[PDB]
């Protein structure tokens, strides 16, 4: 009925630099993981144990109470396995004879509960309704999701509360089902009248005894029909009670209170409040009235069992539920940031098998650089992850003044470029509430390696950049290319052949290198020869070229003009 607590969810994201070994295609590489973690929920559950300590559980039958005492302690310890540190579970304790006794309010104190169970002692009278009423009183203060009453009895109730403004309509005759407690108690009292029907053998007063036409107390009276003002109140005839209590104010064919039915009636009020009722029958001789009364008192017949060693050992193994699902539905949107590309993602569509994906499926849109991860259901106490490799696009970073992230603190490089513009989980939580949202952390990175490209271009006589046909252009980057571009690698350690110049990540100041052309004379395929010149805008021999983690792609433009041999 009440909703359990929601399973906690948390998200994390981080970029791990690719190292030992570095990525061979591009050392500016990071493995980015997005991670969803679910925790756990124990559903709160309150239990009231109700134990029959009536005289029928003692004397000749003392193995009954002894078994209730042994099994009740076992149940307490099974449901409170960590004692006062047990999450979610509390147990209260009621005993009863001719009146109920509140032995413990709700507690996790297993030693206290077991001590009270060990002190049970047989006392005349079996006021099962009263035990159940006290359990209902105790359970009324519970705010648990699950609420259980466990009744441990030999099943023959012999006392009950008075019925207000009692009339003949508060009683009922044989149902025609020989196994109904009504029919059983009537037949039983016909066969064994002095075992069933309230009578003090010491006094001359005697009840009228029942026949097949007699009427016994109903089990479906409204709660307003019982007088609960005194929780030790009884119905008696001739100063005593019994499995049937004669009501002398009503005539032939004779009317009898039926405590087993009153207890079923009282349990119905508990069921109407949403409580689960378990009954355990300690009369192992198969007395149908007792067992069948306890079956009807329980939530259903499967919540009754006889107190055999095997049934007792197996009972109440997991009274506390744990929530199985942490996320019912989830969608992670992850926009990769400018300057970074995802390894091997060339077209839109399903990229699940191009990434490492623990759960669900991943879609990629090339134009927006957006990963959409459909998680599916994620269980509690679990983690779901996707991991993909990104590379830095050096020429894009060179050509664009990308902002740095000065707010995130997770690294790996504080103050670096974002790997993600935004990543968000939208999900349906463990109770089915949709549109829950969590924002992932923002990794930041600085490039570790740059490049220096050397270009070999044509100028005219007057030092102007030109196309091959002589038309002047605005910049050397537009001029005719005479020789394939190549890369420059300085001396010193830390650089990676063929082109990767190790960068100083601790500064934004350009690191300058002395870059020479590979050659100062170029002879083309057509036999024309070109000689190196230093002109406005062009790189001298050698020339200072600077790179940094923010501007990692330097470009030298070496100018050449035609050598004319006539
Ligand atoms: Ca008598
Ligand atoms: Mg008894």
């Amino acid at each position: 009925r009440a909703s359990p607590p929601v399973v906690p969810v948390a998200v994390d994201k981080y970029a791990v630099p690719v190292a030992n070994p570095m990525d061979p295609e591009n050392p500016n590489a990071w493995d980015v993981t997005l991670k969803i973690t679910t925790k756990a929920v124990t559903v709160p559950v309150d239990v009231v144990m109700v134990i029959d300590q009536s005289s029928s559980m003692g004397g000749q039958n003392i193995a009954r109470l002894k078994s209730a005492i042994a099994s009740g302690q076992r149940f307490v310890k099974k449901m409170l396995p960590k004692g006062m540190a047990t999450e979610g579970v509390r147990i209260a304790l009621v005993s009863y004879d001719h009146e109920p006794h509140r032995l413990s309010d709700f507690t996790k104190d297993t030693a206290f509960l077991c001590q009270k169970i060990r002190a049970l002692t047989p006392i005349w009278g079996t006021h099962t309704q009263g035990g159940l009423k006290m359990a209902r009183n105790i359970m009324a203060t519970s705010t648990a999701v699950d609420k259980h009453i466990i009744l441990m009895s030999d099943g023959l109730a012999t006392e009950q509360y008075p019925v207000k403004n009692v009339t003949t309509a508060d009683f009922i005759g044989e149902t025609g089902n020989a196994n109904d407690p009504i029919d059983l108690v009537i037949q039983g009292a016909i066969n064994f009248p002095t075992n069933y029907v309230s009578n003090n053998p010491s006094t001359p007063l005697t009840p009228n005894y029942p026949t097949h036409s007699s009427k016994v107390g109903r089990r479906n009276l409204p709660e307003s029909k019982f007088d609960y003002s005194n929780l030790s109140a009884r119905i008696t005839f001739d100063g005593v009670a019994g499995a049937l209590v004669y009501e002398p104010r009503f005539p032939h064919p004779y009317y009898y209170y039926f405590p087993c039915n009153a207890a079923i009636n009282e349990a119905q009020f508990a069921k109407n409040s949403g409580y689960t009722i378990h009954t355990i029958g300690y009369d192992l001789g198969d007395f149908a009235l007792a067992n069948n009364s306890l079956k009807l008192t329980a939530t259903d017949e499967n919540h009754f069992f006889t107190a055999t060693p095997a049934n007792l050992a197996a009972a109440f193994d997991n009274i506390a539920q744990t929530i199985n699902i942490g996320i019912q539905r989830g969608e992670v949107t992850d926009f990769v940031a400018p300057g970074f590309i995802v390894k091997n993602l060339t077209q839109s569509g399903d990229v699940t098998h191009l990434l490492n994906v623990s759960n669900g499926t991943v879609h990629y849109d090339v134009s927006t650089k957006k990963l959409t991860w459909t998680t599916g259901t994620i269980l509690s106490s679990s983690e779901a992850t996707i991991t993909y490799r990104i590379y830095a696009d050096l020429d894009y970073i060179q050509n664009n003044d990308i902002p740095v992230n000065t707010t995130s603190a997770i690294g790996p490089d504080l103050g670096g470029f974002d790997t993600n513009t935004e990543a968000k989980l939208t999900y349906t939580n463990s109770n089915g509430e949709s549109n829950q949202q969590l924002i992932f952390p923002r990794p930041t990175v600085k490039l570790g390696y740059g490049v220096i490209k050397r270009h070999y271009v044509l100028v005219n006589k007057d030092g102007q950049p030109i196309q091959a046909n002589g038309t002047v252009v605005s910049s050397l980057s537009e001029a005719h290319v005479l020789q394939s571009q190549d890369f420059f690698l300085p001396s010193g350690g830390g650089h990676i052949v063929p082109k990767w110049i190790k960068l100083d990540k601790t500064t934004e100041a350009l690191q300058y290198y002395s870059v020479p052309p590979t050659n100062t004379v170029i002879t083309t395929a057509d036999g024309k020869r070109y000689r190196f010149v230093e002109v406005p805008g062009s790189t001298p021999n050698p020339g200072q070229i600077g790179i940094s983690w923010k501007k990692p792609a330097g470009n030298a433009y070496f100018a050449y003009k035609l050598l004319n041999y006539w």
